[PDB]
DNA sequence: GCTCTACGTCATCA
DNA sequence: GCTCTACGTCATCA
């Protein structure tokens, strides 16, 4: 039978991330390795990653689930992406960890200015 | 017969301002009388009255005439606003031709500062 | 720790 | 006198 990737055992995979985000992992694995499976809104991918609309709309780009925006059904709805495929794509975006976080310095002294 | 509203003579209107802007001009009127007939490009909508995308692309809100973009076929049409209908909708958001102006002299001053 | 876009410039590519 | 949008911030309203 088919494992997790993660820790080899379990052969019951997280509805979410085996259906929506294509990855073989179990529920109990996505909530021990969050630096990988954590499931962050579009809002906080800008923030933390500095993606931008254009590269988080591509629907070739990222798999998203969207659900209902938590503070009103009629506001636009909630997109949640996987952190190991936003961060893959930020690092090869800004040069690893390391650019990321020079990129993160860029900004707060361009902010500081302001 | 009906009759063009700027010279009251002409019976056959300029197929463009008729069919597309609803403007019952004929095409001679039309030339003399620019102030109002004229077409306007997009940009020299944003350029000249500060009109936004928002504004220009409104369907519900502009008459416009499409065209291919005259540097290549292969780039975004081309599009033409009619002065009269444009000038009109500047004029309530920026306050008459004074408030124009206005907003024109703060642009300008707004370039100076970054020099 | 929700999302979209206006506010406004401007280059670049299309 | 061509047009769309990224580049970036950020409030506001949705
Ligand atoms: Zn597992
Ligand atoms: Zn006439």
């Amino acid at each position: 039978a088919p494992k997790c990737i993660e820790c080899h055992i379990n052969i019951e995979m997280d509805p979410v991330l085996h259906d929506v985000f294509k990855l073989q992992v179990c529920k109990q694995c996505s909530k021990e390795h969050p630096e990988k499976y954590a499931l962050l809104t579009k809002t906080e991918c800008k923030e933390d990653y500095f993606l931008t609309d254009p590269e988080l709309n591509d629907e070739d780009l990222f798999h998203r689930l969207e659900k209902p925006n938590p503070h009103s059904g009629t506001f636009a709805r909630m997109q949640l992406f996987v952190r190991c495929e936003v961060e893959a794509f930020a690092f090869k975006k800004w040069g690893g960890e390391e650019g990321l976080d020079e990129e993160w310095q860029r900004r707060e002294e361009g902010k500081a200015h302001r």
